[PDB]
């Protein structure tokens, strides 16, 4: 009921293609079913789906599993890892396209990041990726601190997330942190150690959808639409309320 | 007279394997060689033990066909090598409660040098160290003799110009890419072995059961080397290739 009031209000205040809003209080189980349902009307056969990692992503990739092989779509990693992306890849059947980046997330030096980006199979798996029909990814905050699941991955430090929330970080996509205004956050090493896709060739996929939820994430996920790396939005009822107040 | 019974039984003492299973010549063999190596593996592992695996055809097929017991028994999975995608067709058949263990990797670097700063990375490092404390251990042989039919040629890891040298210099056959001569020996003047991610065939053999799983008469001799060299000590195979092996 004050769903689509709050979904109205996020189209229009942050130029959006397209918003879901679901009825809050569980929550991050609701997102997938929320998203899945998004991407089924977004996505026509045989389009490329690329994938973030993360809670909420791998649970639409769940619900999605059955459209995904009955309309044969082809899903694309955004980021290294590997690991971080099986437990929503585990529940597709074994016919189904995906390419995964034969990487880490972040290597240990921004040279040996280079060096990874210029690998011939890693480098066809980030044009492929940039080259999806849509994007589904989950929206980090530093707000979150422990519990953000960057850290709880082990893919940062407690003292890289205290430095980059210094340095005026909100939130995160795949890594890659960005201030209050949406704008990418340029004195952070952890940027240039990432073997994935930059923000910068994310806009270039046409609809790219962030699921994410939690009233701790509000200022990030405003500040990511500000950023223009979604223009798509699945999220909740009281963290919909909070953005349209930041 | 002789077969399968006998010739695992000469396969056993000849090449002193721990476990064979040679599967009749008579509906199709790469599809049959996985079922008759699931049945190997499932009576080997024990409930949540721990199975490395190699890629190309024979060893996915084998997961495909054991993935209902890894399931139930909670075997715990690991690769023997980077590439990734090169397991997404055994991998992808299981649930998502599958506990899986992947090289965050390519197969192969580019030079040496990157292979080497792979291989020290803190996410590749900590997978090299779980594969080779594995229980159980499932593999494939390729056999230069295969020429452009060889799975690592076919998935484009190797070149057809670097197979031509690979076999002057007196490799038979690999396992994970590397290349043996048919006494069994790694090869050792061959550039691509510096440049693969995964684990040496030296530390493979800690892993105290190594099933090879592999047929076609093109592979007898690779096969044979892989035993003795002692990468495998268990084989599963079929008729017409463990005769050949035998008369090798
Ligand atoms: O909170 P989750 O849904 O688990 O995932 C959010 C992570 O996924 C996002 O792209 C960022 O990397 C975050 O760091
Ligand atoms: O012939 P397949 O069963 O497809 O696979 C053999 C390949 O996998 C083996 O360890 C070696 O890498 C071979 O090159």
């Amino acid at each position: 009921e004050g769903c689509l009031e709050y979904e109205t209000q996020l189209r229009r205040q942050f130029s959006l293609q397209h918003v879901r809003v679901i009825p809050g209080l569980d929550v991050g189980g609701r997102l997938g079913i929320g998203a899945a349902h998004m991407l089924m009307s977004l996505l026509q056969p045989q389009q490329m789906l690329a994938i973030g990692f993360g809670e909420a992503t791998m649970n639409t990739l769940q619900r999605l599993s059955g459209f995904i092989s009955s309309q044969q779509i082809r899903l694309v990693t955004l980021s290294g890892g590997v690991g971080s992306y099986m437990t929503g890849i585990g529940q597709l059947n074994a016919a189904c396209s995906v390419n995964i980046i034969p990487a880490p997330l972040r290597a240990s030096s921004a040279d040996i990041a280079r060096t990874l980006k210029n690998e011939n199979c890693v480098k066809d798996v980030l044009l492929a990726a940039q080259a999806a029909d849509v994007a589904i990814v989950g929206i980090g905050a530093v707000s979150q601190q422990d519990d953000a699941t960057i850290i709880r991955s082990g893919y940062i430090s407690q003292g890289e997330q205290l430095m980059i929330g210094r340095k005026g970080a909100v939130g995160d996509i795949l890594g890659y942190f960005f201030d209050a205004k949406g704008d990418v956050v340029t004195n952070i090493k952890i940027h240039n150690e990432l073997i994935g896709l930059p923000l910068s060739a994310l806009k270039t996929i046409p609809v790219r959808v962030g699921v994410a939820g939690g009233e701790n994430k509000a200022e990030a996920i405003a500040a990511a639409m500000k950023g223009g790396y979604i223009n798509a939005l699945v999220t909740d009822q009281d963290t919909a309320a909070a953005i349209l107040r930041s």
